[PDB]
């Protein structure tokens, strides 16, 4: 079946709680995979420590860039960017798992969790999961982001892996 990935999210250090995330393999399954090999750690790096560097209430939380931790760094399991895998699913609402980019096929270590329906990156975001449990912890993170993205305490993953 699908695999569930954990995060432990903190908030200035003191825990908050946890999401974990339904990663759909079974229609986007390199895409899944990355995700899923970043949580565990098991390639050496990952997303255990990294911060969501930009939270727009009402829009998305942004995470994954563990290597500039800002939104100009990450990089995929499969070298720096790869490509956007197909766009079977839909941006239909709160907790959806899509993948951040910088144009056509160049997909790296950043996604974004949609607290809204998000339509109109339908066909230019490639999404891949949803929340399973937790989304009252995302939208409590929601709450330390503003207009312009920029978070009022360091929102960090504590802790991730695979449930």
């Amino acid at each position: 079946v699908n695999p569930t990935v954990f995060f432990d999210i903190a908030v200035d250090g003191e825990p908050l709680g946890r999401v974990s995330f339904e990663l759909f393999a079974d229609k986007v399954p390199k895409t899944a995979e990355n995700f899923r090999a970043l949580s565990t750690g098991e390639k050496g790096f990952g997303y255990k420590g990294s911060c969501f560097h930009r939270i727009i209430p009402g829009f998305m939380c942004q995470g994954g860039d563990f290597t500039r931790h800002n939104g100009t760094g990450g990089k995929s399991i499969y070298g720096e960017k790869f490509e956007d895998e197909n766009f079977i699913l839909k941006h239909t609402g709160p907790g959806i798992l899509s993948m951040a980019n910088a144009g056509p096929n160049t997909n790296g270590s950043q996604f974004f969790i949609c607290t809204a329906k998000t339509e109109w990156l339908d066909g230019k975001h490639v999404v891949f999961g949803k929340v399973k449990e937790g989304m009252n912890i995302v939208e409590a993170m929601e709450r330390f982001g503003s207009r312009n993205g920029k978070t009022s305490k360091k929102i960090t993953i504590a802790d991730c892996g695979q449930l």
